[PDB]
């Protein structure tokens, strides 16, 4: 008598790319006269208090190859 | 006799991209006379106060390959 | 009489990228007259106050390569 | 003439309580054979693994008075 | 003449409880062989695993008296 | 001529009660071979790896109190 009973009970997770929280609060704080004079005149690039998240991910895949043969 | 029962009870899981929370607040603070003045005049580019998120994920996928022979 | 039940109990986890929590809090402060005068003329790139987070993960994926073999 | 403009631009927040994080893991290690008896018999009061959090806040209350007058 | 144009532009907040998060994962390890024998009789009390969160505010109010008078 | 412009532009927090993070990780390490056998007769109060918060706020409370008079 043969008996062939492998089993597969595995857990497998792939957790990736911008995982944690981001907090962003430009400006939060207290003033009593604020004035902002901006004079932008060629190719000029600007962020001011922006967010940018950019996020790739060509990994993170999971892969199983599993090959069972009995031979009698 | 003979008996092939091999169990696949295995959990995969992917998880890719822009997974954590955002907060973006910004100006959120205390002002008493806020003034901006804005003069922009030629191939300017301007991000103000603004989020962008950009996720891109060629990967994250699950293959599985399985092979099964009984030869007798 | 054979029995052949090997068990893949396993658990694999990859956490790959921006894991932390990000608190970015500029301009929080205390100030009485805040005046700022910007003046950008000729191919300028600036950043005052903004967030870039930038994830590349080609990695973090899980393989599994898995033979059994009986053979009477 | 006469001009009365006083101005609240005040910010208050009270955060009371349980504000923290709990992380609980018992039991979270390694063993081969793990066996527990337990056998309770009479007025026994008992507490495992288990998580209690309780909070009470009377308290965190924000109150303003304000008294404005003119008298001509 | 007279003007009376007093401005109320404060903000009140108030956040009373439980505010932060719990993780509770008991049994999260690895075991072979477990067993677990529990034989309870008479006026037993247990918690296993388990997890309460009592939260009570009687508190956290908010509150505000303003008087305007112009008498003339 | 009168002007009678007071500008309250306070922040004021009140942060109170549990504010730190808990980690407890009670069994955390190896063994080969773990027994407990636990017999509790008569009256007996018993806590193993559990987790007790108990937070009381009776205080964390924001009060002002603010006269403006203009008396001509």
């Amino acid at each position: 008598q043969i008996v062939y009973k492998p089993v597969d009970l595995s857990k497998v997770t792939s957790k990736c790319g911008s995982l944690g929280n981001i907090h962003h609060k430009p400006g939060g704080g207290q003033v009593e006269v604020k004035s902002e004079k901006l004079d932008f005149k060629d190719r000029v690039q600007s962020k001011i208090g922006s967010l940018d998240n950019i996020t790739h991910v060509p990994g993170g895949g999971n892969k199983k190859i599993e090959t069972h043969k009995l031979t009698f």
